[PDB]
C-alpha cells in the first residue's frame, strides 16, 4: 500500500518532506493526502507521472527547490488542487494546464521572462496570483494575459522589470500590487474597467507622471500607494474622486500643492473622508500649503508632512 | 476592527503575508486567525507583543526571514499553537517558553550552537522536532535535552557538526534521524532505553564502528540506514535481532561477510524476514559471499550487491 519516504512525516493527510535534500518527487504516497510539503529540497523537474493518485491534494508546496522544468499536465491528476506554491525555483515560464480548481498561484522568485494568456485560460477559481521577484519585462506579458480568470481578486507583480502597468487586467480585480518594479508612468488605459479595484500599490517605482483620468478609471479605489517614486505633483483627479481614503505620496519630488489637490471646491458630502495622506520627504514643506487644502480632512492626524 | 496588512491576503482564518519584504511581525490581525504565513520576509526579531490576540492560531510560519533574536514567552499568548516553523533564520539558540500545545518544531538551517534542556521542559504534546543544518556540536547539546518531551516520536538532527548520538533520548521515540553529520561510532549506551524505535537513520556520517549490543538496545528496530559511512564489517547483532527488516550498508569499506552476519544458525521462525539489504559499492564482491549467508531471505530481490 502507501509508503512514507524515509525521514518524511506522514500524519493525518499531511506529508511533510521538507529539508531532506530530495532529488525528485517521491511516489506511492497515501491516496488521501491533502497537503504535500516538499519545501526546501533539491528537485529539478516534475515529470509527467509525479502526482498520480493524489486526487484529494488541495495544497502543493514546492517552494525553494531547483525546479527548472515542468511537464505539461504534470498537475493534470490534481483535480482538487487549490494552492500551488512554486516560489524560489528556476522556472522560465508558468506551467501549462494547471488544475481548474486552482485558487492561488505563487511563483515568487523564479526566472519567469514571459507570461502568456494560454496558461491562465479556464482557471475560473483563481483569486490570488503572486509573480514577484522575476526577470520579467512588460513586453514579456501579453495584453489580456490575466483576462481569462473570471474571479481573480488579487494580483501582485513586484520587484521585476516591468515598466508599465499590464494591459487588459481582469475587471474583477480588487487589489493590484505592482510595488518595486520599473514603472515610469501611470496611464489611464491600463486601468480602464477596474470597477472593483479597491487597492492600488505602485510604491517604489520610477513614476514621474500620472495621466489625467487614471484615477477616474478606478472609481471605487480606496487605497492608493505612490510613495517612493518621482512625482513632481500630486496626481490629478483626487478632488473629484468619491471613494479614495488613503493616499501615500511620501518620498517623491512634489514641490507644490494647490488648494484643490485633495479636496473639491468646498464640501462634497458625497466624497468619502480621507483617513490618511502622507507627504513627508518631498520638497514641499507644511508652511507652503494653504490650511484649507485639507478642509475635507477632519481627523487631524490623517495628514503627515 | 481587525486590519489586513497592505499586500497581504486575509481569507478564511488565514493571513498570507509571504514575499513582501516585511521588516516586522504585522499586528491588529483577525483574532480568529488559524494560520499566519510570514514566510520569506525580512523580520529581524520577535518582540513580546508581536502575537497578541492570536489565541486560535495553530500554525505560525516564519521560515526564511532574518530572525536572530526572540523574547521569552513571546509565543506564550499562542495557547493553541501546534506548529512553529522557524527554518532558514539566524537563531543562535532555541526559544524559551514555547506554547505547551506545540506538536512540531522546525528550526532547520539556522545558527544554533547550543541546545538547553530547559527549552523542552513541559512540551508534552511535541511529536516532531527538526534541527538540521546548524553549526551545532555534540558538546552544545545538554544530556537529556529532549528528555522532557514525553510524547516525542520523531527527531532529526542532520547536516550538523555533532559527532556522537545525543544521550538521554526520550524512550517514546519511534524515529531517530542523524543523517549527514560527523558521527564516528554507535555506542550502546546512547540507544539504551529506545524500545519503541523503529527507524534509525545514520547514513552519510563517519561511522567506522558499531558497538556490540547497540542494536540489541533497539529490539524493535525495523529500518537501519548505515550507507555512506566507513564500516569495515557489517554491524553485529543482526542475526539475533527479531525485528530488523531493512539494512542499507552500501557505500562503505566492508571487506568481508561471514555466514552469520545477517541470518542466525538455522531458521528462527521468530525472526522477521529481511525485505531490503544493500551491500553494493563496498570492497567485497558478490562472488566472495557464501550463498548460505542470505538463507533467511526468501525474496531474492531484497538483496542488492
Ligand atoms: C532587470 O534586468 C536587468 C538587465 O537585464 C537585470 O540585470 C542584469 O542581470 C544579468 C543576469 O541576468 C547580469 O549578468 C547583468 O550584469 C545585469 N545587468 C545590469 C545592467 O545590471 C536585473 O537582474 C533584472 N531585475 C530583475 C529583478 O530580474
Ligand atoms: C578500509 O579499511 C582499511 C583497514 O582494513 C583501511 O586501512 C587503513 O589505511 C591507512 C592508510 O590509508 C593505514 O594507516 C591504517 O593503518 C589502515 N587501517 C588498518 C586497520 O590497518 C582503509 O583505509 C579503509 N579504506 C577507506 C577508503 O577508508
Ligand atoms: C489634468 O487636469 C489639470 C487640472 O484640471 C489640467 O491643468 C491638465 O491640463 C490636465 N491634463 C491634461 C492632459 O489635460
Ligand atoms: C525635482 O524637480 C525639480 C524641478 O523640476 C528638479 O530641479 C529636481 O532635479 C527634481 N528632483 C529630483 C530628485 O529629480
Ligand atoms: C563545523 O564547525 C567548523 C568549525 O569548527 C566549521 O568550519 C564548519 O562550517 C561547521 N560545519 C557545519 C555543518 O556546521
Amino acid at each position: 500500500g502507501p509508503v512514507c519516504p524515509f525521514r518524511c512525516q506522514c500524519h493525518l493527510r499531511v506529508v511533510q518532506c521538507s529539508d531532506l535534500g530530495l532529488e525528485k518527487v517521491p511516489k506511492d504516497l497515501p491516496p488521501d493526502t491533502a497537503l504535500l510539503d516538499l519545501q526546501n529540497n533539491k528537485i529539478t523537474e516534475i515529470k509527467d507521472g509525479d502526482f498520480k493518485n493524489l486526487k484529494n491534494l488541495h495544497t502543493l508546496i514546492l517552494i525553494n527547490n531547483k525546479i527548472s522544468k515542468i511537464s505539461p499536465g504534470a498537475f493534470a491528476p490534481l483535480v482538487k488542487l487549490e494552492r500551488l506554491y512554486l516560489s524560489k525555483n528556476q522556472l522560465k515560464e508558468l506551467p501549462e494546464k494547471m488544475p481548474k480548481t486552482l485558487q492561488e498561484l505563487r511563483v515568487h522568485e523564479n526566472e519567469i521572462t514571459k507570461v502568456r494568456k494560454s496558461v491562465f485560460n479556464g482557471l475560473n477559481q483563481m483569486i490570488v496570483v503572486e509573480l514577484g521577484t522575476n526577470p520579467l519585462k512588460s513586453s514579456g506579458i501579453e495584453n489580456g494575459a490575466f483576462q481569462g480568470m473570471k474571479k481573480l481578486s488579487y494580483i501582485r507583480i513586484a520587484d521585476t522589470n516591468i515598466t508599465t502597468i499590464p494591459q487588459g487586467l481582469p475587471p474583477s480585480l480588487t487589489e493590484l500590487h505592482l510595488d518595486g518594479n520599473k514603472i515610469t508612468k501611470v496611464d489611464a488605459a491600463s486601468l480602464k474597467g477596474l470597477n472593483n479595484l479597491a487597492k492600488l500599490g505602485l510604491s517604489f517605482n520610477s513614476i514621474s507622471a500620472v495621466d489625467n483620468g487614471s484615477l477616474a478609471n478606478t472609481p471605487h479605489l480606496r487605497e492608493l500607494h505612490l510613495n517612493n517614486n518621482k512625482l513632481v505633483k500630486v496626481p490629478g483627479g483626487l478632488a473629484d474622486h468619491k471613494y479614495i481614503q488613503v493616499v501615500y505620496l511620501h518620498n517623491n519630488n512634489i514641490s507644490a500643492i494647490g488648494s484643490n489637490d485633495f479636496c473639491p471646491p468646498g464640501y462634497n458630502t458625497k466624497k468619502a473622508s480621507y483617513s490618511g495622506v502622507s507627504l513627508f520627504s518631498n520638497p514641499v514643506q507644511y508652511w507652503e500649503i494653504q490650511p484649507s487644502t485639507f478642509r475635507c480632512v477632519y481627523v487631524r492626524a490623517a495628514v503627515q508632512l
